[PDB]
C-alpha cells in the first residue's frame, strides 16, 4: 500500500550447465557463460540486491505454444540415446551439439523464463535478468539451429499472452549480433508481437546466412510493419551505431507500439572482445540500450541471455543491464567515435520501408 520501491528479478540455476559438447570442449557455447555471469553478479554486489527467482521446467504443453509435435519429440527423444547417436542427431541440424542432458536445459532455460515474466506480469517484480542457456532465437516452429532448441523469447511471449491476454503486445528487441531467424518466423503473421532485430548482415553472408533478415523482410499478412530489420553492413559497430538505430528506429516504433511487456533476446556477441561478432559495442552502450527499453511497458522488461562468447565481454555487459534494472544512473560514454557512413544507409533504408507503417517516422 502506498507504492514500494520496485524489484528486480534474477534467475540463474547451475543445471542449465549440464548442456556440453562431448567432442568439443572449447565450443564457444561454453557452459561457464551462465556461471561466470552469475559471478560477476557477486563480485559487483548486484545479486544480494535483486529477487531470487527459481527455475523450472517448461512443460510439453508449454513447448507447444511454438514449436511442432514432431520437433518437440525428437529432442525429448534424446535424453535417452547413446553417444553415437546424440552426434548423428545433431549433425542432422545446422550447428548443434546434443547431450544427454540438452533437452533438460531447454526446458530449465525456457521455465525460468515463464517464471519471471509470470513474476512481471503479476507486479511481483517490476523487472528481471535470465542467465540461461542454451539460447533460444534461431531456434523454428519445427527444427533447431545455431545452438537453439526452442525458442526460448517466443516461447516467454506466448506465456505471458496466456496468462493474461491473447492480444497482449510484446516488444522483443534482439540485440544479439545474429538474426534471430527462429523469432522472426514464428510471429512474422502477428501484429501482437513486435519483433525488433539488429544484427550484422552483410548482404546475407554473416550467420544466419539468409535473405530474410534484410530491411525488405517486414511481415506478413496482418503482420505487416510488425518485423523490423536492422541489418548492418560494412564495418564493425559499436556504441555509435547502436546509439543512432535506437533514437531513429528501435525507441520511436517501440512507443508508437506501446508494448505492455518487453523481452530483450539479449545477446552479447556484438560486444568488445567477442571472437564471432567483430562488433565494438561496450558494456556501458549496453547498459544505455537497457535504460531506454525500460521507459517502455511501465518498466516491464525482462533481458533473456542469448548468445555472446568472450567471457569477460558478457559478464561485464550483462551486469551493467541488471544495475540499470536496478535504477542505478546510465554511465557516462567514454569514447565516441563519429558514426560511420554505412550505418546511415542501413538506418536510412529501415526507414524507407517502415515509414508507411509508422507515422513517429514520417
Ligand atoms: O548463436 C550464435 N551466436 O550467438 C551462433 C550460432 C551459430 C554459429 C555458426 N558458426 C560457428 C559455430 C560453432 C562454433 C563457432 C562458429 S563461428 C562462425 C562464423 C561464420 C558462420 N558460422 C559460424 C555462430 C554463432
Ligand atoms: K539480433
Ligand atoms: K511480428
Ligand atoms: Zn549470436
Amino acid at each position: 500500500a502506498g507504492g514500494s520501491s520496485p524489484i528486480t528479478g534474477l534467475v540463474y540455476d547451475q543445471r542449465m550447465m549440464l548442456h556440453h559438447n562431448m567432442w568439443d570442449s572449447h565450443h564457444p557455447e561454453l557452459p561457464q557463460r551462465i556461471s561466470r555471469i552469475f559471478s560477476r553478479h557477486e563480485e559487483l554486489r548486484l545479486l544480494s540486491r535483486c529477487h531470487r527467482i527459481p527455475a523450472r521446467l517448461a512443460t510439453e504443453e508449454e513447448l507447444a505454444l511454438c514449436h511442432s509435435s514432431k520437433h518437440i519429440s525428437i529432442i525429448k527423444s534424446s535424453e535417452h540415446m547413446k553417444p553415437r547417436d546424440l552426434n548423428r542427431l545433431g549433425d542432422e541440424y545446422n550447428s548443434i551439439f546434443i547431450s544427454n542432458e540438452s533437452y533438460t536445459c531447454a526446458l530449465l532455460a525456457a521455465g525460468s523464463c515463464f517464471n519471471s515474466a509470470q513474476a512481471i506480469l503479476t507486479g511481483q517484480v517490476r523487472n528481471a535478468v535470465a542467465i540461461v542457456r542454451p539460447p533460444g532465437h534461431h531456434a523454428e516452429k519445427d527444427t533447431a539451429c545455431g545452438f537453439c532448441f526452442f525458442n526460448t523469447a517466443a516461447l516467454t511471449a506466448r506465456y505471458a499472452q496466456s496468462i493474461t491476454r491473447e492480444s497482449l503486445r510484446v516488444l522483443i528487441v534482439d540485440w544479439d549480433v545474429h538474426h534471430g531467424n527462429g523469432t522472426q518466423h514464428i510471429f512474422e503473421e502477428d501484429d501482437s508481437v513486435l519483433y525488433i532485430s539488429l544484427h550484422r548482415y552483410e548482404d546475407g553472408a554473416f550467420f544466419p546466412n539468409s535473405e530474410d533478415a534484410n530491411y525488405d523482410k517486414v511481415g506478413l499478412g496482418k503482420g505487416r510493419g510488425y518485423n523490423v530489420n536492422i541489418p548492418w553492413n560494412g564495418g564493425k559497430m559499436g556504441d555509435p551505431e547502436y546509439m543512432a538505430a535506437f533514437h531513429h528506429l528501435v525507441m520511436p516504433i517501440a512507443r508508437e507500439f506501446a508494448p505492455e511487456l518487453v523481452l530483450v533476446s539479449a545477446g552479447f556477441d556484438a560486444a568488445r572482445g567477442d571472437p564471432l561478432g567483430g562488433f565494438q559495442v561496450t558494456p556501458e552502450g549496453y547498459a544505455h540500450l537497457t535504460h531506454q527499453l525500460m521507459s517502455l511497458a511501465a518498466g516491464r522488461v525482462l533481458i533473456i541471455l542469448e548468445g555472446g562468447y568472450n567471457l569477460t565481454s558478457i559478464s561485464e555487459s550483462m551486469s551493467m543491464c541488471t544495475s540499470m534494472l536496478l535504477g542505478d544512473s546510465p554511465p557516462s560514454l567514454d569514447h565516441l567515435t563519429p558514426l560511420k557512413t554505412s550505418a546511415t544507409v542501413s538506418i536510412n533504408n529501415v526507414l524507407r520501408a517502415h515509414a508507411p507503417f509508422w507515422s513517429s517516422l514520417r
